[PDB]
C-alpha cells in the first residue's frame, strides 16, 4: 500500500526526504520533501496510486505539464511547475515546486468563512488568466475546483496577506483533438452540457470557475447535491429554465416533459431544492456595486448555452476587475 512508502523520513529517488503530508485525493497523496540534491530545497511530490485509472492520468498530466511549462517557462500564466518524475516501488511520483495551501483547505480550516471580496477579485483574475492560457493551447482542464487552486506562498498569519495562486492537477486535461471522456468534473462544478452529454470543450471550465467564485464568496456551494436530476433542478431554481435547444439535443430525454424538467417540486427532494436554492442574485451579501459586478460576471459564467457563455479572454475585461487596473 502507499502507506508503506509515504512516511516522514522516507527517501524517494535517492534524494527526496519526506517531511510532511500536504494532502490527499482520490489519486494518492502529495508530500513535502527536502531535496538533498538541490541544496535542501523543499519540493512537493505527488505519489500516485498504483491503479490503472490514476497511473494513466499521471502519465497524461506529465505530458501536459511538459508542454505547458516549456511554453511558459516563467510561469507567467500560473500553472504549477513540474521539476521531474520518477517511479518508486511501482508508484508514479511527480515532483513539483512547493506551493502553499489549497484554497479549499484554507476556507475549510477557517470554518468555511468566505474570502474577502478584494482577495476574490485577485484570485479570480489569476484563475481566469491561467485557465485562459490552457484554452489558448487547445486544452480544457475539466476538473477545476477549489482543491486544485493553491496559494503560491504561505503568506498568511488563518488571515490571508497575499492571495496569489497557481492552478494544479492536469491529469484530466484534454486536448481539442483528443478523445473526450463522457463524464468530467467534480459534480458540484460540472457544466450542464456535461450532465446532458451534449459534448464539451473549453466553456465547461468557465462554468466550473463560476461555481468556484460563488463558493469563495459564500463559503459553500449553491449546488448541494449528489444527483444529476436534482442538480438540474437546482440550476433551474438558481438560473431559470434550460434552453429548448439543449433539451432537444440530449439523449437524456427521460429528464424532461415538453421542454420542462420532470421534477416534482412538492416532494421531499423538491422541498429541499426550494429551500437551499433561489435566484442567483439573492445570494448577494451586499448591494454594493462591487458585489453586483462580481455577480454579473458569475451570471455570465453560468450561462447555460456553452456557445453564448463568456470566454475567459472576455472575463478578464469584465468590470469586476477594474479595481485591479
Ligand atoms: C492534485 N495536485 C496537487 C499538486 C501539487 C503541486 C504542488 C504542490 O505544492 C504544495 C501542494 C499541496 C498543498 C496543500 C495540499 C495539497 O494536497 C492536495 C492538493 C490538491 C488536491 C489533493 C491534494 C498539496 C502541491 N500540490 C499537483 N496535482
Amino acid at each position: 500500500s502507499m502507506h508503506l512508502i509515504c512516511q516522514s523520513g522516507d527517501v524517494l529517488s535517492a534524494r527526496y526526504e519526506i517531511v510532511d503530508t500536504l494532502g490527499e485525493g482520490a489519486f494518492g497523496k502529495v508530500v513535502e520533501c527536502i531535496d538533498h540534491k538541490a541544496g535542501g530545497r523543499h519540493v512537493a511530490v505527488k505519489i500516485v496510486k498504483n491503479v490503472d485509472r490514476y497511473c494513466e492520468a499521471a502519465r497524461s498530466e506529465i505530458q501536459v505539464l511538459e508542454h505547458l511549462n516549456t511554453t511558459d517557462p516563467n510561469s507567467t500564466f500560473r500553472c504549477v511547475q513540474m521539476l521531474e518524475w520518477f517511479e518508486h516501488h511501482g508508484h508514479i511520483c511527480i515532483v513539483f515546486e512547493l506551493l502553499g495551501l489549497s484554497t479549499y483547505d484554507f476556507i475549510k480550516e477557517n470554518g468555511f468563512l468566505p474570502f474577502r471580496l478584494d482577495h476574490i477579485r485577485k484570485m479570480a483574475y489569476q484563475i481566469c488568466k491561467s485557465v485562459n492560457f490552457l484554452h489558448s493551447n487547445k486544452l480544457t482542464h475539466t476538473d477545476l475546483k477549489p482543491e486544485n487552486i493553491l496559494f503560491v506562498q504561505s503568506d498568511y498569519t488563518r488571515t490571508l496577506i497575499n492571495p496569489d495562486i497557481k492552478v494544479v492537477d492536469f491529469g484530466s486535461a484534454t486536448y481539442d483533438d483528443e478523445h473526450h471522456s463522457t463524464l468530467v468534473s467534480t459534480r458540484h462544478y460540472r457544466a450542464p452540457e456535461v450532465i446532458l452529454a451534449l459534448g464539451w470543450s473549453q466553456p465547461c471550465d468557465v462554468w466550473s470557475i463560476g461555481c468556484i467564485l460563488i463558493e469563495y464568496y459564500l463559503g459553500f456551494t449553491v449546488f448541494p447535491t449528489h444527483d444529476s436530476k436534482e442538480h438540474l433542478a437546482m440550476m433551474e431554481r438558481i438560473l431559470g429554465p434550460l434552453p429548448k435547444h439543449m433539451i432537444q439535443k440530449t439523449r437524456k430525454r427521460k429528464y424532461f416533459h415538453h421542454d420542462r424538467l420532470d421534477w416534482d417540486e412538492h416532494s421531499s427532494a423538491g422541498r429541499y431544492v426550494s429551500r437551499a436554492c433561489k435566484p442567483l442574485k439573492e445570494f448577494m451579501l451586499s448591494q454594493d456595486v462591487e458585489h453586483e459586478r462580481l455577480f454579473d460576471l458569475i451570471q455570465k459564467m453560468l450561462e447555460y448555452d456553452p456557445a453564448k457563455r463568456i470566454t475567459l479572454r472576455e472575463a478578464l475585461k469584465h468590470p469586476f476587475f477594474d479595481l485591479l487596473k
